[PDB]
């Protein structure tokens, strides 16, 4: 589990969105595994606007933050899970790092701010849904 709280937005994995998220929906995209809902309180996270390929992510199944090198956002075939059949996921970045299904939502961050959230993984890989191209998260 986990979310990004920026401005009056809450960014979560679409497959973990709650009824309150769907009832306060701003934007969702199944191919990216992302959903954004509106919040009453202002959040403290800031989004990175960069092309970093090194950062740190939080892994709840280890209660630890790990440094990682990650790929650029791309269209990758992701195996079937409890939440989606096997399909192509867009804006996804891969790294070598531990992950389990419930690690989805952990933040990946670089020197500039939040880069994305854990979305996929297995066998010593972890994939992150990028949010750096969603410029509208910084306004309204
Ligand atoms: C960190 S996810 C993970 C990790 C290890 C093993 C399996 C998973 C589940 C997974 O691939 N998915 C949830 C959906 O969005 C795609
Ligand atoms: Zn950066």
């Amino acid at each position: 589990s986990g979310a990004i709280y920026v401005g009056n937005y809450r960014v979560v994995n679409r497959h973990l969105a709650t009824h309150n998220d769907w009832a306060n929906l701003v934007w969702e995209d199944s191919s990216r595994d992302l959903l954004v809902s509106s919040t009453t309180a202002q959040g403290c996270d800031t989004i990175a606007r960069c092309d970093c390929q090194t950062g740190v992510y939080y892994c709840s199944s280890r209660r630890k933050h790990y440094p990682v090198s990650f790929s650029k956002p791309s269209l990758i075939f992701v195996e079937a899970s409890e939440y989606y059949p096997a399909r192509y996921q867009s804006h996804l970045m891969l790294a070598v790092g531990h992950s389990e299904p419930g690690d989805c939502g952990g933040i990946l961050r670089c020197q500039h701010g939040v880069v994305g959230i854990v979305s996929t993984g297995g066998n010593g890989l972890v994939g992150f849904a990028d949010v750096r191209d969603l410029l509208w998260l910084d306004e309204e």
